[PDB]
């Protein structure tokens, strides 16, 4: 069962946190035409299983993305990874009954996208964090 | 002109935290939750250049449709909060872009529409998302 | 804390496939082929669950006492391949296991000593490997 | 013996992400993602010329055991790699060893049983690993 | 033509033991002793390079007009025997025969009627038989 | 004086999987394929309840001409199946029929006259047809 309080997306000082990093990595992103959290994401997924969708992506910009680039954009990565990581972990008791093959489907060309672009494809999911942040506080509470 | 804030303006004594006080305090009363406003949604289409115009449309709609109407209410949060956001309101009057706004309007019609649609509930949950409106204003503007 | 790599690090088309050659091509110079580097020897006696660790350690030998050292030649593949598997040994920095890993740095330690003693070529027959340690990374760790 | 393609088989416009693709999507669906089929083992005891008999061996059964019956799903995908993989065995028909194939034989009998073994699913994860044979194939016989 | 299943088709005995005991169950409750299904006369005219693509019509039978009717009864074994017979049908649904098959479908014929003569205690009969049906693939198939 | 054999002789999947297996071997060494020893001919005009006393002296010839004269061919399946028929022929030694039983006789000899005709090759045949004699003991006696 996925819920998450929204006492976790209410606090100013890592809300702001969270923001300036996804400001940070974005100046330093160069493609004006993929956006990894978008429609596309989203597209055939159910209101009720969004929650199940961003626990995946989540996991994978914890794991793939953040825990690798940690020595940049100090010092917010240092306070807003531990922040995610509490996250991800209280959605670990989180699963659905059905086929999450479409999810799955979908999932898979978020991390494509950023496995195909190295390096800046990182860069450019840190500097999604902010719709992270919201994706996760909409399907979750 | 251009669509920009000097990061000064995000920077005022404790706003920060009066403007998260005021949506938490208004996200006590809002009833209705499966329906968000701000999101993934509301930036569809719209480039990294064009977000500071397309919060300029949310903000213009915020004041007007629904914090000078509730003006009275969540006290004394919204006293604090108000102002200030109608400074940068005014601050903006002369962001605009050059290509055709048809997405950003769309997207904006969207979120009039649900707060329309829900009443005197929909102005509630539209307060109790002042916190993303606010932080979304800051990383478009700057 | 655990050890394991997203499959998606081995299903890019283009860098398996640069991988790949370089193996080719290391393997093409390579005029030993009695004792294989990567083989049942290496994993002998090495429960599944420990088996990323174990290629943990292979891959650090791999990148400091192989392919550094060897940057310069079998280019243009060496110059893709490098920065690729050392992004996944920095992944695999996290990776810790709890009991006895004497038996698997035993293990370790012969292929090791295999590759000091044969010196030059014995760096060659690694990087004539890859193939098998990109096989035996995506195996173990996801 | 005459084990060699053209290296001009393997270059073919888009076949190489048709195939990667193919195995993505069947590894979307493969549940014993802790159960492996090409790797390390698969080459026990068989040196770098043998290489191309082997994979002929594990290309001939995967076609005629699972891909020319798994045929109608995973679409568009499968008519697009199956009809290069068969030309692909055929043009290994002039291809045979001289000395014993026993060790090829029993390593070649590990995957078909595994495959069998697992009844559909292992047709599913046999699929889910056709990038890894494919370009096996490319490096063991060009 | 294309019949020659792969012996690893038939080589994983805990589906034989299941296929066994199958027919051990359905034969306790075969009331009807005189007549037989499986035996010489269905191989009567039949060529041994013929016999798997008879063998194939008489298991396509079997599965759609007596282990679908049955897939209640006869659990556990049932639900073990039958995914793995479907699986054989489909990989012999590639398997042909040039020649006339009017001998062949005129033996069918005689199993087909005997079948439904019986009615519900025919399609008993017919499992309780499953052994000597898949013996006789395993023969003629491979 | 009766003719029967238990069905539980017949149920076995060890000793019949090498029954089989027997008969499979032997046919892929039998050239002519256009002679049956047990088809039609051999029952012909002979009651249902008599056919278990022509099958007793069918397996009696067979033992005694055919297996046992050739109990150094195809091991190990020789060595299995021999006394598993041996022990059912034995059985059957007791079995006897009242009427007259020229007609049988005379059918049971063109099979003995082929197989000696035939001579080394018609006994492989004979053997080739195990899978025949086992179902067909199977349907006349129990
Ligand atoms: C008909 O019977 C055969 C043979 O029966 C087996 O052998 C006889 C002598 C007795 O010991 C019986 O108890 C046995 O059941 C069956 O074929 C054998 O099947 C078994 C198990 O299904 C196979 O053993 C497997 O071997 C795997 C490794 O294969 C390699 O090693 C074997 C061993 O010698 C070797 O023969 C083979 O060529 C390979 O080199 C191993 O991974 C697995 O765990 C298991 O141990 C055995 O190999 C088969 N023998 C052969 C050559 O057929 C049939 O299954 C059975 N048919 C039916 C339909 O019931
Ligand atoms: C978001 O945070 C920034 C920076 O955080 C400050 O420094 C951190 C190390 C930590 O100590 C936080 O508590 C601090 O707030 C804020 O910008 C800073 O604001 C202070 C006082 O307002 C000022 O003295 C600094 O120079 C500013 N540093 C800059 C320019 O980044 C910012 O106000 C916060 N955003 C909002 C809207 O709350
Ligand atoms: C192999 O493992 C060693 C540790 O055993 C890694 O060394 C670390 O290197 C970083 C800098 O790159 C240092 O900050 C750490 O302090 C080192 N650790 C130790 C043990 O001192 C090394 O990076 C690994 N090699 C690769 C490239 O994977
Ligand atoms: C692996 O990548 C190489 C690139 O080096 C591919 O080979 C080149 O392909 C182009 C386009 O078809 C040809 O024009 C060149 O002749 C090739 N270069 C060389 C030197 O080989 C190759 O196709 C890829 N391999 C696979 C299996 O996809
Ligand atoms: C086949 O039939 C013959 C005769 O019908 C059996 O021979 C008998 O064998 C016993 C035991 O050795 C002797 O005491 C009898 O005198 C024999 N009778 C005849 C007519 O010779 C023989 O045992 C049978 N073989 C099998 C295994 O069925
Ligand atoms: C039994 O045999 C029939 C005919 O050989 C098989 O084919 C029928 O069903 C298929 C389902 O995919 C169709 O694609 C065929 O066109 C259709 N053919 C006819 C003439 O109806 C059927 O699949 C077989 N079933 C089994 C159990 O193997
Ligand atoms: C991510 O997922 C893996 C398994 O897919 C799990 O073991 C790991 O703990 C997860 N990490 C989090 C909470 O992001
Ligand atoms: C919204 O925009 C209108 C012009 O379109 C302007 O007159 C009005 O004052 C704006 N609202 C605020 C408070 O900025
Ligand atoms: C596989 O091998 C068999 C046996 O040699 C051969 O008859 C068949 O044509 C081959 N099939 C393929 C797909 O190459």
């Amino acid at each position: 069962h996925c819920r998450l309080d929204k006492s976790n997306f209410q606090q100013p000082y890592i809300t702001n946190r969270t923001f300036m990093l996804a400001k940070e990595a974005s100046l330093a992103d160069n493609n004006t035409d993929v956006r990894l959290i978008g429609e596309k994401l989203f597209h055939g997924v159910s209101m009720s299983e969004r929650c199940y969708l961003m626990k995946q992506v989540l996991n994978f910009t914890l794991e793939e993305v953040l825990f690798p680039q940690s020595d940049r954009f100090q010092p917010y990565m240092q306070e807003v990874v531990p922040f995610l990581a509490r996250l991800s972990n209280r959605l670990s008791t989180c699963h659905i009954e059905g086929d999450d093959l479409h999810i799955q489907r979908n999932v898979q060309k978020l991390k494509d996208t950023v496995k195909k672009l190295g390096e800046s494809g990182e860069i450019k999911a840190i500097g999604e964090l902010d719709l992270l942040f919201m994706s996760l506080r909409n399907a979750c509470i």
